This record gives C-alpha cells, sequence and structure tokens, in this order.
C-alpha cells in the first residue's frame, strides 16, 4: 500500500467508532499556520493524532501526540514509504518494529514543518526524522517537490486511548481469517 | 468482537476506498422483500456483499456473492459469534480457516431467510449454514426470537475484487506494526 493509504488506515484505527467512519477526502484540513495555533493551545490532558500531507517530501504520515507535559512534549511518528520521493522505500513493519518505538519531540517535527514550508530544510533534519537509519545518503534531493505556498496540509483530531485499543483488537481478530479470504 | 462488530469490519474491508468509508449506522437498508427483488435481477458480471442483521436468529453475518451465473449462483458466508444465542461461540479465525472457504449456494441461504421470516425453524438448515461442524445438538432453539414482521434487515453493496485485495494487504501490514501504535 502507498504512504497515503497507510496513513488513512491508521486514522481509522484511532478514530472509527459506532456512527463515525473516518474518510480522508471528506474531513476538514488545516494549514500550517492554523496547525501552529491549535498546537499552541493543546492541553496536557488530551491526546491527538495528526495526519500530515507532506507535498514537498512526497509523502503522508501520522504524528501521535499522547497526553503529556507541554514542556518537551513527546510524539511518535508512524509511516510507510514506496520510495518515489526524497525518502527511501520503507515497509511499515520495519519502521514500526524499530525507529517508531522511540519518542521524538513534537517541537522537532514542527520545526521541520516550518523549515520545509519555506524550503529552508536540510538533509540531516530530514534523515533524522524519516530515515530508518538516519542516513542522509539515502535521500534524493532531486525528488523534492517544493511549491511556494501550500506544501503541507494537515488533519488534527482528538483521540481516546480506549478507541485505538478496541480497533486494534478488531483488526487482530480479522487478520488471520482475512488472509485466507480471497 | 461481537458478531455485528465483525460484520461491520468485513464490510469496510470490501468497500472502503478513496472517497468512501462504510459506516453501518448511516447506510441504506433493505427489507427481505426488497432483497428478494434485487436478487432476481442481480447482474452476473458484478460481485456483491450482503450484510445480514438476522433478528430471529439473533445474529449478524456477511454473504459474499462473486461474479457468476444466476443459476445455482455460489456465495460465501463469513461470521463470528459470541455464543449467547441460538448458535454457539465461534471465533472468526476458526470459521474462516475451516468451513468458510467452501462455497455455498446463494439459493440455500435465501431459502433459509424465507423459512425463518415465516417462523418455520429448521434446525438442520441452521446447523448446516452456521455451525462449524454442522452439529444440530450444539444449537439452542429456545433462543430464537421470532417477531411477526421485520425480522431481517439487509445492506447490499457492489464491490471490486481489487479493493478487497488492497484492504487485506493493509490490515496485515497494520497488524504487523500494531505494538508501536499504543503507549
Amino acid at each position: 500500500p502507498s504512504c497515503g493509504v497507510t496513513a488513512n488506515a491508521i486514522m481509522k484505527l484511532f478514530l472509527d467508532k459506532d456512527g463515525f467512519s473516518y474518510c480522508f477526502e471528506n474531513e476538514q484540513t488545516l494549514s500550517l499556520e492554523q496547525l501552529q495555533e491549535r498546537l499552541s493551545c493543546m492541553p496536557e490532558c488530551k491526546s491527538f493524532v495528526l495526519r500530515v500531507n507532506d507535498g514537498a517530501l512526497g509523502h503522508a504520515y501520522i504524528v501521535d501526540i499522547p497526553k503529556g507535559e507541554n514542556s518537551c512534549r513527546p510524539a511518535f511518528l508512524y509511516q510507510s514509504d514506496l520510495g518515489e520521493g526524497v525518502t527511501r522505500k520503507l515497509r511499515f513493519e520495519d519502521w514500526m518494529t524499530h525507529k517508531a518505538l522511540t519518542p521524538i519531540l513534537l517541537d522537532d517535527i514542527c520545526n521541520y514543518f516550518s523549515c520545509m514550508s519555506q524550503n529552508k530544510t536540510d538533509l540531516e533534519q530530514i534523515a533524522t526524522l524519516f530515515d530508518i537509519d538516519g542516513n542522509v545518503k539515502m535521500l534524493r534531493k532531486e525528488n523534492i517537490q517544493y511549491q511556494k505556498h501550500d506544501n503541507f496540509s494537515f488533519q488534527l483530531f482528538e483521540y481516546d486511548t480506549d478507541n485505538i485499543e478496541k480497533n486494534i483488537e478488531i483488526i487482530k481478530s480479522l487478520c488471520s481469517g482475512a488472509a485466507a479470504l480471497e
């Protein structure tokens, strides 16, 4: 599956419940400026999931912001990659059994959004966040797609830890049977 | 999960795509009479998934109708069951790795709908369709909840085989990384 497909499916795991089904194309989007305003007012006692549509990098991914303190607020990054953009091909299983397990600082990925929105990023910043080995040599600057405005689009939702737990239980219960299905 | 949660998740696997997300509570529903009309004119060149809310049996489940001719048209039945009612406890994994991979006749499950809607319980019929072993002794006829009308509610959708394939790949991928999604 593509990075966008993986991202959409993760959103559904966090958000789907009786009476609401997440559908990427139908949900409300935020600009970077609007996002920055929401993140500045985020309470410590709520958890959020952020879907990132990264048009420069060529890639969609998820930032999970658990409940936490606003000083050095942690986050987790979830992604897969077909390897057609700046970053290399990356299987979800591989990302999620290695680098995804270590928290990052929300400020660091937000600094990336700010820099890349102005074409002011650098490969070391990109590799540190997105490459499984932090290896700058695996990036292809020649595959960047910068456009003066609107490089990024975002979707930001509050989530409940009970709901992602339940949805993961559901998909686990289907996995073996589904594979058999044709 | 409950039978209904399993059913709804299976509908999402068949149907979800860019610009469409299945949501059980908001979908259109068919009566049995409506479904019987639709089946009479169902295109042979298309595949369909049918979500069944079976009030009398007290159970929900999926009937997969692939492309095929309307004479003895094949179908597949997918289900789980917590075992509180007529039929016994059944894990989706167990059903799907045993009885589910053998096709059934669409006409046989349709005959069942017709019989149950008229309160003509046939325990052998129910075991043959729904029990992993086909064992009538495992059923509890006492737990049938026949009502005078509106026993059944259905949802019927066309599906594309490319989409179910893509969604199964996604679910297997997600399961492989699931430990990292919770903190």
